[PDB]
């Protein structure tokens, strides 16, 4: 709460569903060129999370540039990267850093129920538009001035979809175990929907919860001392993809392969353990649209046209039992641009 869910939001200012609807549909087709040239380069600055298992960030920014590229906006792209285990207040000066710059444009991601005002603060004091990574629900709080941007592929449509799975994987009463990412946004969005939604129609019992440092070895030490503690569960729901990764290698440790394990995104890492048959199931992003539809606003912008304030990306579903023909479809979707 304090967020708009994705589809309320597009159901309180249809406006706003026009113009996602139409961004969709211009990422969709095929490229159509800068109509108003500019005076200059534009300048845009990066920060997003590196050294991650997680192959989603890279991803996104190739496939921005190459959509850029053949859009024929000229600009000058600034990357930062932050180190792992970094603090929120480490992640906070990287931005303070990117905002010295004076950029046009700043794409970036944080934690927006630890760092609200923070955002809100930087909302309010700079000309430079902001585009939020990893977010598809607008902050309600926000109403006076919105982001340019809010981007993303939606996190609780993601887990209900899993929730739906699992749910047909499983009778009622099953039990199961958490790993959430680490505490906010992300575990509130992908976790507690999870829990929400598997415990209200199927009756599951959840046996235990563990934050983590949403790295690989996180993942890993959370997922031993939860079978420790909680050794007889049918599945592990995991909030991403380091997490199950960890995860995975413990249950392999443990001998446990009678233990059910979801990955969450559908990047490479997570479709090669897939395909080993380490993890069960995951939720898939067509991963390029959100590079896409960034190179989209800006072109629009520059065309003085309207952009709306969120625009979420889709899903599929992907289970051990697919086939090589409907994974190399599915990538052919997801990495059109980044390959
Ligand atoms: C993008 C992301 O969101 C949280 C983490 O940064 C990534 O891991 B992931 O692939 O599970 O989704």
């Amino acid at each position: 709460n304090g967020y708009w869910g994705y589809q309320e939001f597009l159901d309180e200012f249809p406006e706003q569903r026009n113009l996602t609807n139409a961004l969709s549909e211009a990422v969709r087709a095929q490229p159509v060129p800068l109509s108003k040239p500019t005076q200059r380069p534009i300048k845009i600055s990066v920060v997003y999370p590196g050294q991650q298992v997680s192959d989603y960030w890279v991803r996104n920014i190739a496939s921005f540039e190459k959509r850029l590229y053949k859009l024929n906006i000229n600009y000058q792209l600034n990357q930062v990267f932050t180190r792992p285990n970094a603090d929120i207040k480490q992640q906070s000066l990287s931005l303070m850093e990117a905002l010295k710059s004076k950029s046009d444009y700043l794409i970036f991601t944080l934690d927006t129920t630890r760092h609200r005002k923070f955002v809100e603060h930087v909302l309010d004091s700079t000309n430079t538009k902001l585009i939020l990574q990893n977010i598809t629900t607008p902050v309600r709080e926000w109403d006076k001035h919105q982001p340019f941007l809010y981007v993303g592929f939606d996190h609780a449509e993601g887990s209900r979809e899993l929730a739906t799975e699992f749910g047909k994987f499983f009778p009622k009463h099953t039990y199961y175990s958490v790993l959430y990412f680490s505490e906010g946004y992300i575990s509130d969005v992908r976790g507690d929907t999870f829990i929400h939604q598997v415990n209200r129609d199927n009756n599951f019992e959840l046996q235990s919860a563990y934050y983590t440092k949403a790295t690989k070895q996180s993942g890993y030490d959370a997922a031993k001392a939860s079978l420790a503690k909680h050794p007889d569960v049918d599945f592990i729901y995991a909030c991403s993809t380091d997490v199950a990764l960890g995860a995975v290698d413990a249950l392999a440790e443990l001998g446990r392969e009678d233990i059910m394990i979801n990955g969450w995104g559908g990047g490479s890492a997570e479709l090669d353990a897939i395909q080993k048959g380490d993890l069960d199931i995951t939720v898939m992003r067509m991963n390029d649209d959100t590079g896409i539809a960034m190179a989209e606003a800006i072109k629009w912008d520059l065309e003085d046209k309207p952009v709306p304030t969120v625009y979420s990306g889709d899903f599929e579903i992907v289970t051990k039992a697919d086939s090589p023909e409907r994974i190399e479809a599915l990538k052919k979707r997801a990495f059109r641009y980044s390959d």
